[PDB]
Order: structure tokens, then sequence, then C-alpha cells
């Protein structure tokens, strides 16, 4: 097991071809998992899961910039339940991040910061019993 928030070095960045794998199980009652892949201060592509956003689940993606949100993607596909076991992958493709959970694709995220090889560390947070996160090159 591994302690939340942990941090997961991205030794000169993201680059195509870059696989993360995130395994874990949501706690029981969970409000809510984040995956946030950044660039110092800033966060490149902010992953949320919200499982009570005004009694709605749902899945909110963003980047922050100089300390500000930018304009959030959301989309409702929501694969995760309380209480069980997940699998994130995260697929690091020429024009977006690609995600699947659970072996279906469930969303991309446009790069909206460029710099990919400066994108250096993830963090993994939230109401999580974090097993393993890892990487490798496909
Ligand atoms: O955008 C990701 C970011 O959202 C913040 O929450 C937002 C919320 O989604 C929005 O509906 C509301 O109007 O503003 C809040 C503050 O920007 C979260 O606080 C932050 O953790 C990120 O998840």
């Amino acid at each position: 097991p591994l302690i939340v928030p942990y941090n997961l070095p991205l030794p000169g960045g993201v680059v195509p071809r870059m696989l993360i794998t995130i395994l874990g199980t949501v706690k029981p009652n969970a409000n809510r998992i984040a995956l946030d892949f950044q660039r110092g201060n800033d966060v490149a592509f902010h992953f949320n899961p919200r499982f009570n956003e005004n009694n709605r689940r749902v899945i909110v993606c963003n980047t922050k910039l100089d300390n500000n949100w930018g304009r959030e993607e959301r989309q409702s596909v929501f694969p995760f339940e309380s209480g069980k076991p997940f699998k994130i992958q995260v697929l690091v493709e020429p024009d977006h991040f690609k995600v699947a959970v659970n072996d279906a694709h469930l969303l991309q995220y446009n790069h909206r910061v460029k710099k990919l090889n400066e994108i250096s560390k993830l963090g993994i947070s939230g109401d999580i019993d974090l097993t393993s996160a890892s990487y490798t090159m496909i």
C-alpha cells in the first residue's frame, strides 16, 4: 500500500507513449479523488471524480495556471463506485491525455500545457486506498 497524498515523480516530464497506471480502492463513503499532473505550481491536467456534487457524480478536468483554474471539462460517465477497486490508466498521446478506467476508455483531455517535458510530478489524492502507481512506455 501507498500513503495518500502520494507523489509520483515523472522524470523529464511526460511524453507521448508514456502510460501511467494507478491501482486502488475507493473508500466506503468517498467524496473525491484527484490526479494532479503538475508543472511546478501549475496543474497541467487535474482529473477529479466528485462523488457528491449536488447529489450527482461527475468527473471534473481542468488546468491551473498561475494559481487560476481554467474552463472545466465535464462529461458524466462515472465508472467509479464507492468501496470498489479500480484501475486508472493515463496514456499520453500527442494531442491529449487519454484516460481509461477498469479497461474502458473514459475521456481525453487536450494538452493546454505545451511543455510536456516539464510536467514532472503526479500527485494522487483523495478518498482511496492507493495500492500502486507507476509508469511504462508503450
Ligand atoms: O476546476 C477544478 C477545480 O474546481 C474547484 O471547484 C470549483 C467548482 O468546480 C466550480 O463549480 C465552482 O464554481 O468553483 C470552484 C472553485 O474554482 C475545486 O476547488 C478545485 O479543487 C478543482 O477541482
